[PDB]
């Protein structure tokens, strides 16, 4: 299938305990991808102080469309220095590794693979 549904935990970033993907832009792109097939994937809502809280590069999901059975499409597109790897629409938060971090949300999305 060119698109799962999937249900990502929405973790607080002062929770988060790996901060990023790994150190290149297509490091994260492949590790975000494997992360989100292994249900190992969580979401940080972007606001003011957050993403100086994460790791470059940045992985975010990005909404490609405008929402097939409450799953918002999106895609990702990679951030390293100010320079982005895609290009997509708004930014419904930034990934990162789940490794047991309680979440206070869950963000149905609809992921082109």
């Amino acid at each position: 299938k060119t698109h799962v549904q999937l249900s990502l935990p929405v973790l607080q970033v002062r929770d988060v305990l790996v901060r990023g993907f790994g150190d290149s832009v297509e490091e994260v792109l492949s590790e975000a991808r494997q992360h989100l097939k292994d249900g190992t994937c969580g979401l940080v809502e972007v606001e003011k102080g957050v993403l100086p809280q994460l790791e470059q590069p940045y992985v975010f999901i990005k909404r490609s469309d405008a929402a097939p059975h409450g799953h918002v499409m999106v895609e990702l597109v990679a951030e390293l220095e100010g320079i982005q790897y895609g290009r997509s629409g708004e930014t419904l938060g930034v990934l990162v590794p789940h490794v047991g971090e309680i979440p206070v949300a869950y963000r149905k999305v609809l992921l082109r693979k």
